[PDB]
């Protein structure tokens, strides 16, 4: 049917009904053929490097080109204040593409395919243009499915440029059928000795009544430098304070300890992460200049292998046969290929719980974080990266909400866990059969 019929068809009708008794998970809705869409959430790990350019940047910066290099402040005073600029530039430039991608591609947000467990999405960013830069591949796997949880890393080994994360969300709707969506989760940036630890915002879909959602982002987001120096990122928008799309408010302080004092920060940023944005020096609000614009430079897709070469648990060759049903619009083979594959899956985790087998992850492991930690997990080292940034920015180590603080509610939830996963590079120097 015609998009303009979408709201008030039967399927979508029963949709709604669908929700007012959601149990939780998402998978559980009778999301009509419309609304689906044939990419997997294993796939949006990409989206934290589409603009290659920006995501290498930070490694270009040293002691000797810094104020040069810093187009937005060429008197920008120190080669880490220049690289948490450039680090801030990048983290805003993934925006769009994690959460406009679809409305573009597919005319909406979408209900993305539930990953199914060990599901692994690979590819690379040549940068053939760019000699200079390298190859920068990305690895991403399911490393659970109840509940759905991806790990990622992205790294550039030219110019020592990593990063590693991985995500999780709840989501719950409101009565006014807002979907409400928690993300848990955090993601690294290593930039040769120096680190950044970023923490993805909460955020909200609306438009589901009038079948047509979008995400529209709320809260904020941090990014904590090894070096000190923290940017905290604030979202708002229509129906909230500011008012404006997608707006967004971003100060980078010497530290945490001063980003108590909106006053203390060194610069501040405003517009839209989905438009243009302006900067300003500590408060001459007279002089501001253009910090970024999203519509001036296209997004860089990776580079994935044919799906004539791909491996049964890469994420397009598993999910081909639905992905086409979805593009058909077929009712029935949607529902034919789907269960195929989580009916198999079933009898997989099936087969593990009797006979004592428990599904082995590829390239992430999990390590307990807790003081007292399970007898048999990996545990951090003690010159962790994660727990010397969290620490510098006071941010609870435990599985809270992403940007959930030392003292806050979340962080005082009895019995919470502190299980987080790493990439382990080892594990992928060793691959014997996935290839890029
Ligand atoms: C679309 C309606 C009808 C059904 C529900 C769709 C939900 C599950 C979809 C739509 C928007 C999606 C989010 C879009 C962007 C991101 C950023 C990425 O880094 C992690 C996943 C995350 C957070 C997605 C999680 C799943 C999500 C919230
Ligand atoms: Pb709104
Ligand atoms: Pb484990």
């Amino acid at each position: 049917m015609d998009p303009s019929q979408y709201a008030s068809s039967s399927s979508w009708t029963s949709f709604l009904k669908s929700i007012a008794s959601f149990n939780g998970d998402l998978s559980s809705l009778s999301a009509p053929p419309f609304i689906l869409s044939p990419i997997s959430l294993t796939e949006f790990s990409q989206y934290w490097a589409e603009h290659p350019e920006l995501f290498l940047e930070p490694s270009f910066i040293n002691d000797d080109n810094y104020k040069e290099h810093c187009l937005i402040d060429p008197e920008v005073e120190s080669p880490e204040l220049a690289r948490m600029l450039a680090v801030t530039k990048w983290f805003i430039s993934t925006l769009k593409s994690q959460y406009c991608s679809r409305n573009e591609s597919l005319g909406s947000e979408k209900k993305p395919l539930n990953p199914f467990l060990g599901e692994l999405f690979v590819g690379k960013w040549e940068n053939k243009e760019h000699p200079e830069f390298g190859e920068t591949v990305l690895l991403s796997e399911q490393v659970s499915h109840h509940p759905p949880v991806t790990a990622f890393s992205i790294f550039n080994d030219k110019n020592k440029v990593k990063l590693q994360g991985y995500n999780q969300i709840k989501a719950s709707f409101t009565k006014s059928l807002m979907l409400t969506v928690k993300q848990f989760g955090h993601t690294m940036l290593d930039i040769k000795d120096e680190s950044y630890l970023v923490t993805p915002p909460p955020l909200h879909i609306e438009g589901i009544l009038v079948a047509s959602p979008f995400v529209e982002l709320e809260g904020k987001s941090y990014i904590q430098s090894s070096t000190g120096l923290l940017c905290v990122i604030e979202f708002s928008g229509r129906g909230y304070f500011s008012g404006k799309k997608n707006s967004f408010k971003a100060r980078i302080y010497k530290d945490s300890k001063d980003s108590k004092d909106k006053e203390k920060a060194l610069y501040t940023i405003s517009g839209q992460w989905s438009g243009s944005s302006k900067i300003i020096k500590a408060n001459k609000k007279e002089e501001s200049r253009l910090f970024y614009d999203a519509a001036r430079i296209p997004a860089e897709h990776l580079n994935v292998k044919p799906l004539e070469e791909q491996h049964p648990l890469e994420s397009r060759k598993a999910w081909y046969d639905v992905a086409g049903a979805i593009k058909l619009g077929d009712f029935n083979l949607i529902a034919k290929t789907k269960t195929e594959l989580e009916e198999t899956q079933r009898e997989l985790r099936k087969e593990e719980e009797a006979k004592g087998i428990s599904w082995q992850r590829r390239w992430f492991k999990d390590f307990d974080y807790s003081v007292t930690p399970e007898e048999g997990a990996l545990v951090p080292e003690k010159d962790d990266t994660f727990l010397k940034l969290a620490s510098a920015l006071n941010l609870s180590t435990k599985n809270a909400p992403s940007g959930t603080l030392v003292g806050d509610k979340e962080d005082r939830k009895e019995d919470l866990s502190s299980i987080h996963w790493r990439f382990q590079r080892e594990l992928w120097d060793e691959e014997k059969e996935i290839v890029l």
